[PDB]
DNA sequence: CCGACGGCGCATCAGC
DNA sequence: GCTGATGCGC
DNA sequence: GTCGG
């Protein structure tokens, strides 16, 4: 539904979420406010009262009261107060830097470091990840048009196959679901030589992507997970492309399609679909699907060579990534 | 009333 | 030096 | 903050 509908309420609730996460360090309250914001965002009527909102799952007594105040006055006193608080507003702002969480943000502000400018002046106090987040502060907040995501996929699949034609690589996330923009790029990688039974398999791929100057920085890298930065090549005379976030995950072959399913999402759909599998005698996670015995004891992971196999264990019919919004 | 609300890879800290 | 905890992001 | 055992 249109934002004008309840956008004021949803904006209020998201701002509250952010203060709970970044300032109060209350992650579960952050998620409570986000859940309330989502269900309200999907509500196809302009909310007239807190009572009306309370009928939705995730909206309770306190949010109902906040909605009543917002509706009667057009603001929320406590949010107005938080906004003008130099300490709170600065802490909340610094967490937009990738690598600066609530703990780091609090410490910086405690010592007089409140702005990106102060961060620039204080490089020695920033760890590697934080320096990268600062460097690309603006770029990391931009979204990625699907047309660029396709150019990016083109490079990733080409270079992976060039390293070893037996690798399998799948760009997952919202992109695989057919979205017209993405926040970042998620790549799942596997290889026949890597099973749960059985490295350098990930390194070889990261190395090649750096060699062709697609990967530009590294946030973290181990034997199964890479998190870093990449950029599309620019044409002479054209404005250069923003730097983008990319993650690459190496997963065992025998867990690969459970991973593709899971990392394609949405979370709504995942959380959603864990359900059916249960009621049908199955426990599912990002790695495996296992049968639940008559007392609830999990059996060995079931064999899986496709996304559809998973649906076929729970007697469902394949639903394309296109239709997995929920 | 009162505990769950996701869990885990990687980087870095804290303590030994 | 090593092992476990914490912070962070997802 | 909300839900639910
Ligand atoms: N809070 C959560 N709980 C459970 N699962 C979650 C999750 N957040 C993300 N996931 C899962 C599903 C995503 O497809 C996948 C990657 O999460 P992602 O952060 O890359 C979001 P996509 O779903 O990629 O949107 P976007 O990138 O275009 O903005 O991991
Ligand atoms: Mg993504
Ligand atoms: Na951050
Ligand atoms: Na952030």
């Amino acid at each position: 539904p249109q934002e004008t509908l309840n956008g004021g309420i949803t904006d209020m609730l998201t701002e509250l979420a952010n203060f709970e996460k970044n300032v109060s360090q209350a992650i579960h309250k952050y998620n409570a406010y986000r859940k309330a914001a989502s269900v309200i965002a999907k509500y196809p009527h302009k909310i007239k009262s807190g009572a009306e909102a309370k009928k939705l799952p995730g909206v309770g007594t306190k949010i109902a009261e906040k909605i009543d105040e917002f509706l009667a006055t057009g603001k929320l006193r406590k949010l107005e107060k938080i906004r003008q608080d130099d300490t709170s507003s600065s802490i909340n702002f610094l967490t937009r830097v990738s690598g600066i969480g609530p703990s780091a943000a609090r410490k910086f502000v405690d010592e007089g470091i409140k702005t990106l400018e102060d961060l620039r002046k204080n490089e020695d106090k920033l760890n590697h990840h934080q320096r990268i987040g600062l460097k690309y502060f603006g770029d990391f907040e931009k979204r990625i048009p699907r047309e660029e995501m396709l150019q990016m996929q083109d490079i990733v699949l080409n270079e992976v196959k060039k390293v070893d034609s037996e690798y399998i690589a799948t760009v997952c996330g919202s992109f695989r679901r057919g979205a017209e923009s993405s926040g970042d790029m998620d790549v799942l990688l596997t290889h026949p030589s890597f099973t749960s039974e059985s490295p350098k398999l990930l390194h070889q791929v990261v190395e090649q992507l750096q060699k062709v100057h697609f990967i530009t920085d590294t946030l973290s890298k181990g034997e199964t997970k890479f998190m870093g930065v990449c950029q599309l090549p620019s044409k002479n005379d054209e404005k250069e492309y923003p730097h983008r976030r990319i993650d690459i995950r190496l997963i065992p072959k025998d867990q690969y399609y459970c991973g593709v399913l899971y990392f394609t999402g949405s979370d709504i759909f995942n959380k959603n679909m864990k359900a059916h599998a249960l009621e049908k005698g199955f426990t599912i996670n990002e790695y495996t699907i296992r049968p639940l015995g008559v007392t609830g004891v999990a059996g060995e992971p079931l064999p899986v060579d496709s996304e559809k196999d998973i649906f076929d264990y729970i007697q469902w019919k394949y639903r394309e990534p296109k239709d997995r919004s929920e």
